């Protein structure tokens, strides 16, 4: 679709058979997902953002669909004020800034 | 134009007569700028994200100049570890996510 930026750009995604809403955050180099219950193996992380740096635990290759569009990739889990999907994912299903 | 986001999305802003490099960020709610020395009265404010808040001087009706499309709206200027062009300012150049 084409979104207009007059309201937070935010979505429905399916992670780990579960939905969720996320931001579709071009300013993010990586995904970071609130606190959940996630399967598959993890690694301690840490990532850092405009206040300083959290510990994540860090998913790789999972599926996420994001409004329909499927990627797969690494996801970080950790305490993010919001649901972010960053450009490792929205690169994955073709996503632009057009102005 | 259009912009991929295999990159980060950095472009050449003009602001205070001042050249400065901001990113396209659909995930700031508003405009963050480096500490910078503005005319102008100012507020006060917090703004939060990974890692936690951060202080910042906002500034009100600041014209900037992104890729030659003129933009005027609320600037907030401080310590930030990236310059962001926020949807404050990317709505009034018709900036769009498209997938
Ligand atoms: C010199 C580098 O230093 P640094 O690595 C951190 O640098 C940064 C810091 C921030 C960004 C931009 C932010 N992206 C971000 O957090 O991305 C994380 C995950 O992917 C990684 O990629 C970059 C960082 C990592 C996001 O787009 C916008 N934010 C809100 C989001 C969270 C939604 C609420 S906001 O900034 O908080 C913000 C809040 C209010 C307003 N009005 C304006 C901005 C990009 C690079 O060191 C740590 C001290």
């Amino acid at each position: 679709p084409q979104i207009t930026l007059w309201k937070r750009p935010l979505v429905t995604i399916k992670i780990g058979g579960q939905l969720k809403e996320a931001l579709l955050d071009t300013g993010a180099d990586d995904t970071v997902l609130e606190e959940m219950n996630l399967p598959g193996r993890w690694k301690p992380k840490m990532i850092g953002g405009i206040g300083g740096f959290i510990k994540v635990r860090q998913y790789d290759q999972i599926l996420i669909e994001i409004c329909g569009h499927k990627a797969i990739g690494t996801v970080l889990v950790g305490p993010t004020p919001v649901n972010v999907i960053g450009r490792n994912l929205l690169t994955q299903i073709g996503c632009t800034l057009n102005f």
